[PDB]
């Protein structure tokens, strides 16, 4: 069903995360963590205190797809992570813990009807790493992903 998913997304905030390689998204999926540059780290920490759920929607650059979405379970904090960088390791910030809500892909062709008011109404696939996605656009984007039957949102609801 979709009822628990809709509950988790209620009054949520949404951020587009752009990764330059698949390896970092796979590590995030395996370990339940993300790290970003300080300008985005500060924004995500502010958002985490501001909203019931903060949702990161991941896209690997040049893939033409989103790779899934996840909810922040903590602010950033400073084991290490063997990220693959394009940079010099210590240019990144702290580590955010995340709970995956969907690990399945969604092609950009399926989100062509979604525009983001916070990025000049460009298609939601367009945005810098860290671009906030307005509530209605972000909710509809998350609802487009294929259902991920491996995930149980019961534990995620209790963290709200
Ligand atoms: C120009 N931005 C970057 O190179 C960049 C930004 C955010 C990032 N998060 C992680 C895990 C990496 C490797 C990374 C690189």
């Amino acid at each position: 069903g979709t009822s628990k998913l809709k509950y988790v997304l209620q009054d949520a905030r949404f951020f587009l995360i752009k990764s330059n390689n698949h390896e970092n998204v796979s590590l995030a999926k395996a370990k339940g963590v993300w790290s970003t540059l300080p300008v985005n780290e500060k924004k995500l920490n502010l958002a985490f205190r501001s909203a019931r759920s903060v949702i990161l929607i991941f896209s690997v650059r040049e893939s033409g797809k989103f790779q899934g979405f996840a909810r922040l379970s903590s602010e950033s904090h400073h084991s290490p992570i063997h990220w693959v960088l394009p940079m010099s390791a210590k240019m990144l910030g702290g580590v955010f813990k995340i709970d995956w809500i969907c690990r399945r892909e969604l092609p950009f062709t399926k989100s062509a009807h979604l525009t983001n008011p916070w990025n000049e109404h460009k298609p939601v696939k367009i945005g810098r790493d860290g671009q906030e996605i307005e509530l209605e656009c972000g909710t509809q984007l998350c609802l487009l992903f294929p259902p991920d039957e491996s995930i149980d949102l019961y534990q995620v609801i209790h963290k709200m």
